[PDB]
């Protein structure tokens, strides 16, 4: 039916607008502030009674304030008798678990499940997200989660922006990133190689373009060395492509000092501020991927809508 | 023999005071934030089978402290702690804002959300002090102890206000009526109430004590104190259990006519006392320590919290 | 086009008034007790796929009416109703009668229990009026509408108390301060409040209106009215949303000095108005009917309940 | 070593009887009603860390007693009781008069709702006797103990009816067949069954003592008509033995005008007042059976405490 | 206009018969087992926003079928179906193999477990036929329909047993009393009962056709011994009518050797294979009852619908 | 002093080995299937107030075993067991067969379903070994211990492969990269990776012993093609060490035909039968890891038991 409303957090508003543009809608009116004493203030500026509500709130920026803002907004819509509340969380907070593997066993994803449980008790009915650090986070909920992939937009950018892409190779910065890399190399019909930590390279990278692909970049320590090792192995030029560009701490300083031809991230986190101080950052717009998932969750057009059919 | 106390980053000083009163050292925990702002918690010691009490207040950067508390509770619960208790001296998000919607009331969304998050994190029990509304106790299905600072406030009044026997308990707004009427009856004294500004009750030529549950920006308590000065009150005091003091509060109090502003230690005050000569704190760590004692139930089924002399 | 209203045994006059305001007949239901005291409920019509509103107040034998309500809600939910809303004008069990225990405070056991039973029975939504404490709204996870009689009380004051422009709004105890301060601000009048008995404020030679959310045994409101007479108030009124009037209340009011005791229809008053002449009732069916109209959402997304008179 | 027993207003002679047998005095509780008929409960002593048993029957003013029970259970849980067990000798709402909408069956709601209330109040364990249908045990997620009166009835038969070795056991309706056949097999006697629709008897009753056995007697229309039919078939004398003696409405008048030698019930429901107006009612005491189930629930003496070994 | 019927692997003919009666084709679904015995289910079409009914019986390899049912129910729920109904003609685990115990009764552990798994998988509604005990309805919090085969059995008796007006409806054991008295009352005929303790008969069967009626037949030892006893007591011809024909173990061998004129079952479990080795089996098709219940649950036609009125 | 280890039918060798290591006999339990395929469970001794551990693996007919585990857990829970732990060496349904959609991922319905059933049956704690994905730990709210066979594998390598100091740890696919580099880092040896698309190997294994390491082997098609590829690359001898030996379908025929010097599995699944038809299977006993985890869960020894410190 005709009852969709999009709201934005303070997390990232440019994207919230881009999605609404792609769907032909204006953003719902909402007051999101902080009181003097640090308490999150939310005021929904319009009736959501009977509406299909989508709240866009990345999990970047001051993460706990943004998370609290998201939970209050979701819960407020649910008690104002909204028909459905979907959290559109492009970058899911707390996905990563640096450990100290209790070598006899493994640690559990406390914080990712906590975040999931809070979304559930707040009253979220459905989650739309992008490239969960681990896809199993999908099973931390009982509500449907759509874990969308940036690979098609990356794959695109690669063919259109790297000339010798036909002859290149994709490298993984770490051990765990193999699947992703192998997926992209298989889709492109190119070679793959992987780096592991002193740091070692497995695979042929000599005299061909190397593309480091990973899910996110926070501190950037790892991709930077990886770029050094790829240069030492005789790669012509090195690129870095990450879906989530967190870039905290010394990250910006590291990339400018590193040998990257370009660092490509999607728009799931705001980059406008970071591009001002870093020339090698380029962004892939993923507003259509998200807009298309909201359009399909809404189910207003055809039941047999297939997500996979819409062009990019 | 299985009691463990842990502190968050919110308020270490009380956490130490409580552990002292119980003859315990604080459990080892690394509580920080990563580069990307995510709260990091690591329990540095075993809690398997232990009765764990986490002390965290809701002052400071409240959302970082709250998230840290939830991760600690949950982490303790999946580490097979026998019981996890959240000790939250000042409960965050308890005060509803609203424009007093007419025709109907707003709901305590954020206060219920905090309760819901504490429950799913795995809190088995909450110990707190002077909830903004006592009904917040009923937002949980686990037991909540809503402790009162009143006995310590009562003792402080008798010990520090020479003329306390002939004074008058003033409420800063219409809402705090039951608290001030409660204290005046306990002291066998008069009460008055202020509402925006008008004063109801006689306060001229007697010591006036403003009582409220908490003071944030302090605009209401300072205008009320002004009205009490213009109405001929000898000296005006402000007694609040929770001293948040955000924004211009310190500047407003120093410019205002208070003889003293008394708060408890439920929120850290050392920093604010360096910038305010008139803040005094009532230590309430024993009340909290005695409630923790009582939840643990290590001595007898029949220990009564009220039998312990302050 | 799927609304249905049903009545409990508790108050059927209001249930009819509400149904009238919505152009509806009450749904067919048999509500009795068996020989052995067990509540019998039989939904006499189909509720499959419908937006069901059960109107039941908590008065009379609260426990029989409450159990009856819970069985009706659950039966409708298991009969595959689209939505079941409990319309509870006077919420049972809200007042706390804790002997105080100063160290700390007792918890709303019975009020939380009632909320939990309504939820587990299968209530999707609560409509109620002037909850003893508005925080009871948060004892649920489903939406609760806590409606106010204040607008109807304001209107009644302006139309029936000639001197309302001057006057003064008195609270019977410390707890009702915020409620009386609310009405006085809406009316641009003075307030005072009574405690223990002591009076704080200025009754003078002005009309004093005692305002509180409910009157049970009426010991407090009648002593407050006496104190208001000793302070020289021209005439004393009592205005309460919930007129329970149990025990000696009716007898106490007749002996008291009230010019009138005004209550709303959230609880049935016909029997008690026969034994008390001072009781007048404010009809609130339009507030409840408008919350039901708004819950159903048949008109539009933006129907604002505050725009209707 | 921490067991506390509280009685409700439901039945106190029984709760005292249980307490005598365990060696305990009943815990202090104020259990009354306010002027507005709201139920008032106050726990007169600490239950912190205690294993609490609340005895409340499903008789009397059922909704008052039920609400009272729920408030006490909830109150003990929020006072940090270790465990709260509801001892409900006669489970309210078990029987459901309906009229199976030919083609289907009605569902048990009031018995399931009653179970759900016990659960949401905070009950950890139920002890009950002779549930109208044993499946009510599955209406809970907490353990339910459905004790049987059969052993006390078998004793009573062997010690109070002389010709018991050649007596017939008769079901007053079709639904009670299993219960009566079980007693006939234990006694090594014959049974017969009555069905109304005008009454029909299958089975031989001529010149033998007939014992009508059912789980409950309410209005007693059915057992009285069965008594007439049994005399019509030549039975020497007729007894009726029910577990729950509710006896509402015209029950006492019906039994005083019927041809019963005796009506035997348990004290799951108080009988002193009804016995004053009906010389035929006799009660068999079931306190020990309940006391023994509470002892086992508590688990004081041993892990391998077998409820089936204790003498009666 | 959003209704899909899907079939399990358990009984497809009924799934087809039901889909036919509603004018529908079965939804596309791949239901297999992997090499390693894990149940594989993959939904071949969109169910987003659709009213889904999964028909799976509790016949066959009960645990494999139960897992298949649970995975497709859950799969539909995470694919954002509006509602998912489990149509379970023969409810698994509904019969308790108690030793009854003395003193107390065991609990319906397995039947409640099945109920809890159906609920947690995401079932919104259950349609079933002749639950072994009607109380299983209360093991759920979602609606459950227990539908009866009695009207179809009543039709079959009148249409196929000519001397039906002077027959006897016999229960093979205690407990099946209410079922046989219900049918005897509908036909205005006599009833009798069999009990094992040596088998005993109460009621008259001499010179009249005896119809043994029960809810289900597993190993068939009781019904066959009962058939001998009905013959030795001088019944003209003996029939057996059961709603659920499981016929496991020696059942077929017992029936072929027994004196039954016919054993009549419904189609809730597939019989074609068993009819190939047993000639006395006749089947009553009940697809119209289940389909009509699916129609009424869907609520396509009218709120005032009531399936008591549909012909059969 | 409350430990009871009970065994399922799925693998009792381990159940005995675990109980032996703890100085205990297995609890008495009857675990069978009825004629009609329904799972029968009867607890042969009291568990009231006891700490119960039920050992069942996801091997064999997985759905029958899972149903048996769930019924035992429930039976113990309704018998007022103090705590019930599921010890599930090989977690069923943990592997995803999605054939990933290109824009988003599939949810883990089955695994979570299994998790949800364990939870709703009443499991208080899960002990498992080398979960296919460690995130399954977060599918529960009860604690899950995901134990590693790595230390035991590390022992076996040093003890049985003499040139182990110069060997390579090879991953059969992209997913196991992180698993093999962890082992190579522990041994201070080289790693390599195999990938399909024709099969590629990145890294170097020539003239060195190659050890294929993976979490489980089902049908064994990948590890056997990988072993052939390792032979084409000049590996001295090829080993396979997987935690979980399912070996269904052609696995045994494939392994016997393959060039493996040895295929090493742990005892999480019974191997005696498969070893009779395959001479290259060797088993690592991991019974001490599970027993020590049960010891630590019981908490009978101290608060500091450190799983880390006990030697295997
Ligand atoms: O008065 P009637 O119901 O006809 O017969 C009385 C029965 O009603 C109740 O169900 C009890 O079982 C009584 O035996
Ligand atoms: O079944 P295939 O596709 O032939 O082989 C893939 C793998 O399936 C299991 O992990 C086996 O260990 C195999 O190596």
């Amino acid at each position: 039916s005709p009852n969709i409303k999009i709201f934005s957090g303070s997390s990232h508003q440019d994207l919230s607008q881009k999605i609404a543009d792609r769907l032909g809608l204006e953003l719902g009116k909402v007051v999101t502030k902080k009181f003097s004493n640090q308490e999150t203030c939310v005021e929904i500026g319009e009736s959501v009674r009977g509406e299909d509500v989508y709240i866009v709130q990345s999990g970047c920026g001051e993460i706990n304030d943004n998370l609290m803002e998201l939970l209050i907004m979701i819960n407020a819509c649910k008690i104002a008798s909204a028909s459905r509340v979907t959290a559109v969380i492009p970058c899911f907070p707390y996905a990563r678990q640096d450990k100290k593997d209790k070598v006899g066993e493994s640690r559990a994803p406390i914080s990712a499940k906590l975040v999931a449980n809070m979304l559930s008790v707040a009253g979220a009915d459905h989650i739309i997200t992008m490239d969960l650090h681990a896809s199993q986070i999908q099973g931390f909920f009982d509500i449907p989660v759509d874990n969308l992939y940036a690979e098609p937009a990356v794959l695109k950018w690669i063919r259109e922006n790297i000339s010798e892409w036909r002859n290149c190779t994709i490298v993984s910065p770490d051990a765990g990133g193999a699947k992703r890399v192998t997926s992209i190399a298989d889709r492109l019909n190119v070679d793959f190689a992987l780096i592991h930590k002193r740091m070692v390279l497995v695979g042929d990278v000599k005299d061909r373009v190397a593309i480091l692909v990973d899910d996110m970049a926070d501190t950037c320590g790892t991709i930077c060395h990886a770029a050094d090792k790829l240069l030492s192995a005789g790669a012509t030029r090195v690129y870095a492509i990450l879906t989530h560009g967190i870039f905290s701490g010394p990250a910006i300083s590291r990339i400018n000092n590193a040998c990257f031809e370009a660092v490509v991230v999607t728009n799931t986190i705001p980059q406008e501020d970071k591009m001002k101080h870093c020339s090698k950052i380029q962004v892939i717009d993923i507003s259509m991927i998200l807009a298309e998932a909201i359009r399909r969750t809404h189910n207003g057009e055809s039941v047999s809508y297939l997500f996979s059919h819409v062009p990019l």
